[PDB]
């Protein structure tokens, strides 16, 4: 009497009352029973609900299927999606067939049901990548081990950001916004970081991290650190329009080697003709550093760089063939700016170098060949110069006289600069107005020298205790300088040397002795080997107590002349017979020394006339 | 024996032994057994632990509710604690009546026990949603594939985040961090992306993206890529104080369309007066760009924009009653600004555009009624015309006699322009310093011409190989012109027409041949059409080649004076009888032209006097 | 028989057949059987797969460990791997003994299965923590509920971003880019809100989440809101190099209170000297306010500050002992700039504070002590006064004669300003150049006043429209005034009090009456007191209208000379014979009053003549 006794063992493990379960038999009515059972396989299955009255069974075969006279259905899915199972013995690795859908394989303590055809058969050795894989269709994992193990797996192995689903602004419900992965949200910044970089003062070669960076397609990239990020490979070539973006101006881009050889990055055009100039980018709010001095970055044949909020140290930036470059905000510590052009092989020019805003300590500009370099608002101070121009190619051909560039210098302070403050050689078009000039003194030099200018306006400076003149121009023509102050210079205010048709207007020069330094300066203005010509002085307020206020030949023939400055004598139009003028204009007066008398072009006679109306 | 067989596999499935397993009934010593059995339900539960010897059971209710000499305890209470449940058969959507805590309805492959008030009849096509809610004190999911599709479906749909408590620094413990989720830190930033913003080349209306990203609150916006977003819909209205920023310049803003109508961007204040102007905000580190010319963004009664390192490309801005914009380290192509006031029924002004450290190509500057435009260190290539400036409306009323507006131009570069850099009229109050201008070729134009200026000063600027002249005054008055250096111009240095009481001081004027282009210039200054008064050349230093150094009316009656000019006679006080001074200083000197001699003023007598003491 | 309905209940148990279960007992043939059963213990396991035929059994002991012929096997550890589980009665807190793998023992709902040395007990009130910890060798948990109780902890108590592994870029795989987890990545930003900072508008204390964000070590902290952070407790010391980022200019940090005395932020360096000074760092794009007059940040020997894109209210920055501070396009009401020196022990002087791109109302630039104030391209509007500078100790030692400091100021516009625009003492070495200035209307004050001057440059600046003179100076020497404008002033253009050696050029001083506001100015130049000496006025444009062009003594003690100014005598050398001038220039030309005469010295004869040339 085996079976009721099994009814009920089977009811205990269903939950349900011992009437409900019934052995399969063909033609039986299925109605109200909820779980039944196959002698040939041993195997038990809840029933669907609702199977009505007057529906008999017709077969049951392996795989559960349950034919009936209303249909068919699986009973093995059925099980599944009520989570009842049978754990078949053995393993993946020994090898079983699947026959049921809630039948279960174990592999590595872990549980699949097969979501395929049926049977299944797994040979010996089997994993469920190995025997169609994972997924609908195939091996589906079931229960608590499987579950741990892939919640485990895919959180650790970096899959998971990118499974995850991120809406900006959820739970809210915001109109447009879509849905991204926390992985592509995340992707949205580059740090240094992302890459291997680490600010662990020369652990990490930081020089790959920026390479390989800039490999992947990114041009932004901020630096998580506040601390050094060594730099140890040399010649990183940057991509166009960089952006490299510091903590708070805290971290340190650095160099710290021996080999004064090191350049940290390249940027790098294709060639000299401007559609093949690379488009450069950004440094900003870091330190570029070195312990010993090098050529931190070498750009050639570029245009449009830009440094803001950086502080450099011993860190030359060396540009050659380069166009419109930026330095806002910097503050430059031992660290020059090295301006060529010689690898433009079209022009051999080089244009707008341009500082605002920057401080300056030992950090001489030296451009050639530049047009344009233009500094505004700046402050620099020591340095064995500060601002130098060079034009390497002087020679010209007729009609050319000269050839030189522009320089804009503008409200701008040099102060303690050991040499020249200015050293400026081809310096035509040129304005340089508002700037305080104090230098030189440690190797008694000119606060300024220009040495080859055209065509020039200087204006409203002062230049103060200088280490020699305040201010020296060699071969400079037809240039005005208006309203500037030259006090308490070492050896004199304002010199000229081999010049012509310079205007020299008001302003002021002498010694005031302010507290803070000066000389006593002997000098006011010297046209110093007394080789100019066409040297106009107007209005100029001379401190009497200057030993030489106006050192000029003013004779007739030179063209000089001072009109209107103190404690000096107005230039009178005198000299002999055969210095009158050639073509004078009416009622001309003119001293004639030969004559010991005044005397006046009469227009109407054609004549020279004495004051008494006659002929001499 | 059908007792003892049903205690043997209640026993094994719940593991104990066959004698630790019994049936309810009342008054039976519950101590020692494991499992107690219920009869009428035919439902198995295990029993509490400690049950002491003597405690014998009382009742066992329609929920395992169980009552006995000690005390109650919920056996359907303990099942859950203890995960031990039973399945009921059907689903949630044929309805059921769920009768323990320990008995689970499946909905959709999934399972459920009820943890509030019971009995509960769930009706036919219900769900856990439908029927009360999941959560405590009402659906409670339990098991395997419950927990698959609740992970699978939180990590999908977007509330993944949310859920994920996240704090600053973990695991290290920082002391006033506080915790936030995922999802809040990372809608710390926005990014166009987040609103469907893409960069493929106008596959996108990013337009759109702009709009969505605006309304949702957001001001400060990213763009990720480095590609072109297409812009296809005209007139998105910017917010108040917006910032949007590009991936390091890299990425296009750009309308592909054929509509030269088209606008980007419009930003509009509610009216005319201060209170009513809408803030302006940033544009920065991005390309603006359309392949036909558009005005990309149109403001109207706006106040503080800027925009900074902004590429613009074929892209007007025009602004109409606006107040305070600045151009910071922008490069602007075939891309105008127009400045308008029309729209200012109160004041019929607008305010301070302002210009610094911009390269210009083709990119006029065009404003109207416009007070304080202001241009510092910037670069101006091409175009037809580099600054105009116009005033809409000319009248005034007694005893005003001119309308105009300042306009500050400093330390900056006009190169090749085709007509004149600076078309200014009415021009008052302006200051024009340090610049250098060479335009005017291709039309020849002057350099730089003035329509109307009043009580302006133009200082040490260089006007080189101009198309004309280099500079050209007209109708200008009580204006000072000092050390402005005027080169190679095709026609002449300076010129003025109908002027009154001009200085122009020191500076200088001709050609000195510098290699890069130059004309011969044939005039120095020229007042063009004889008809300035009070005209006053002091200290300029002419090219003795020029071939006129001066062209002006220096007669007495004319108030022009001409002092230490090389190559031009300082003015001297002559004419006939007739145009002796009515009221000459003390000994004043006058050469009188009808009797052809020099002649005094002497006070004392009150009469015109010879050299020999005589009167005439 | 009570054994073969054991073996059923055990099949359908396990899912196998009725003839695969066997009873262990000793020397029996294991092979073919799926599940054993040991009688002693009434536990059930499977049975491990491939016992070959003639394999007989040997020994099963408590732990379920199996001994036969061929080998041994560990059941429960089976059992484990097959998730084939027994649930002991009680829990954790009442204790038990642990004997087998397989075994289960729940602690709050949970379950737990032990992994190390067997037999396990556990004591009562024990949980898994307190007998041995969870982990491998220790308590492992098992199953539903303990899963979904550590899933939901783990997400909610801020570890979990730290589990999930990321890398930038992926799935797409990019060379050098590193694996991090979820929590480092977005730790690389800092907000405010990370620290508890909050914009609503005075709850939350955002100067504490300051605080405590700097002492992280944090530097760079962004606002996310746009509303109000209220600012509560007083004196946040900022760290070095802190970056404060406001959200696109929306957000307000504000004090709320009414104390005038509260500060926001404190910077404090720890001494006087240059590597003492602390190094600043950024505000930018956000509102500083106060509804109250405050000083909002106080700053003691501080270097490097930077304010940009910040609007100022209520807010007045204090600085001393300061060196080198930007305040780039800001906007400044009612928040003065207060600079002064005095904690400077050692030179008792701070450096370069400076102005760009600034517009402000209401708001003074006050500094004493300082080098180097420079304002450039900014606006300012109202306010009693603009810029302001003193000199805190003004008496010096011989051979000093003067103490004082340079200001640049250049294209800035000055406006409606109640007093004076400049009130400068002890400007030294100044440049002032290419302003627009118009103030002091309301108090009948000179637009600009410079009391104490030394070796300064005044070039290119108009002066309209001033309550009073357009520029007075008192106690200026050797100085510069050239190209300036001075129109429609109160009492008149330029003045001076007790002043030597100026030059004042070119330029021009009237009114032109241009619609906008001006004077009908009465005066041009004037030496108000009569007690000026060397001060020369040259090629001057006057208004001719002007009832006074130039008051002014030129009589010859006095060094003033006028030449070439509209509408006023030219200075002459004129007087009695005993007047005649010692040691004469060669033929200078003077007029004899007393002989009523011109005489010209002859340099050969060494006497004066008349014009015929006889001996007087
Ligand atoms: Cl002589």
């Amino acid at each position: 009497t085996s079976i009721e006794v099994n009814k009920q063992s089977i009811a205990r493990n269903f939950g349900v009352k011992e009437d409900e379960v019934i052995y399969f038999t063909a033609g039986i009515d299925l109605s109200g029973f909820k779980v039944i059972y196959d002698e040939s396989t041993q195997r038990a299955y809840s029933l669907p609900f609702g199977i009505v009255s007057g529906t008999t069974a017709i077969s049951l075969d392996e795989r559960a299927i349950l034919t009936h006279s209303a249909g068919s259905v699986d009973l093995g899915e059925l099980a599944v999606s009520r989570e009842e199972y049978v754990t078949l013995p053995g393993s993946f690795n020994f090898g079983h067939t699947i026959n049921v859908k809630n039948e279960l394989l174990v592999h590595d303590d872990k549980k699949y049901r097969w979501d395929g055809s049926l049977p299944k058969v797994v040979a010996a050795g089997s994993t469920p990548d190995s025997s169609g894989g994972v997924g609908l269709g195939a091996w589906l994992s079931v229960g608590d081990a499987a579950l741990r193990a892939e919640l485990n797996t895919k959180v650790s192995d970096g899959t998971f950001p990118a499974t995850i689903k991120y809406k900006y602004g959820l739970p809210s419900v915001i109109d447009g916004a879509i849905y991204r992965t926390v992985q592509d949200k995340l992707d949205d910044f580059v740090f240094l970081e992302d890459f291997g970089g680490k600010d662990d003062a020369g652990s990490t070669d930081n020089s790959i991290a920026f390479r390989k960076a800039f490999a992947s397609g990114a041009r932004k990239i901020r630096l998580r650190g506040s601390g050094v990020y060594g730099m140890a490979t040399r010649d990183i070539e940057l991509p166009a329009k960089y952006e490299i973006i510091g903590n708070a101006k805290n971290p340190e881009i650095k160099y710290l080697g021996t080999d004064t050889s090191f350049t940290m990055f390249t940027l790098t055009g294709s060639g000299p003709a401007s559609n093949q100039w690379k488009q450069g980018g950004m440094f900003r709010d870091l330190i570029i550093s070195s312990d010993v001095k090098i050529n931190w970055m070498l750009g050639r044949h570029v245009q449009n760089l830009d440094y803001d909020r950086v502080f450099f140290y011993n860190s030359a930036t060396v540009l050659n063939n380069y166009h419109y470059v930026n330095f806002t905000r910097c503050e430059r510590w031992g660290s020059a700016f090295i301006g060529r052009a010689d690898l433009n092989t079209i022009q051999f020019i080089s244009e707008s170098p341009k500082f605002h805003l920057c401080f300056s300590s030992g950090s001489p500009i030296d451009v050639w060949d530049t047009a344009d370099l233009a500094i505004t608002k700046c402050t620099m101070f020591a340095g064995d110069y500060a601002v130098r121009t060079r034009v390497t190619q002087k020679q010209v051909t007729a009609p050319d006289l000269f050839a030189g560039y522009p320089v804009l210098i503008t409200c701008s302070v040099f102060d303690a600069v050991r040499g020249h403050a200015w050293d400026l050689e081809g310096s035509v078009y040129s304005t340089i107005t508002g700037n305080l000039v104090s230098a030189g003194r440690d190797t008694n030099s000119h606060g300024a020298y220009i040495k080859g200018g055209r065509s020039l306006s200087l204006t409203g400076n002062v230049f103060t205790y200088c280490g020699n003149y305040g201010l020296v121009l060699e071969d400079v023509q037809q240039s005005g300088f208006v309203g500037n102050v030259f006090n308490g210079n070492k050896t004199g205010g304002l010199g000229t040397l081999a010049c012509k048709d310079l205007s020299i207007v008001g302003g002021s020069m002498g010694t005031t002795y302010v507290r803070g330094g000066y000389y006593t300066q002997p000098v006011g203005y010297s046209d110093i080997s007394s080789n100019s010509t066409g040297i106009l002085l107007s209005g100029v307020a001379f401190d009497e107590a200057l030993t030489t206020k106006v050192y000029l030949d003013t004779s007739i023939t030179t063209r000089n002349k001072v009109i209107n400055c103190s404690g000096v004598p107005d230039t009178i139009a005198r000299g002999s017979t055969a210095n009158r003028p050639a073509n004078p204009q009416a009622s001309y007066q003119y001293y004639d020394t030969t004559l010991g008398i005044p005397i006046w072009w009469n227009s109407v006679s054609g004549t020279w006339k004495n004051a008494a109306g006659a002929d001499v």
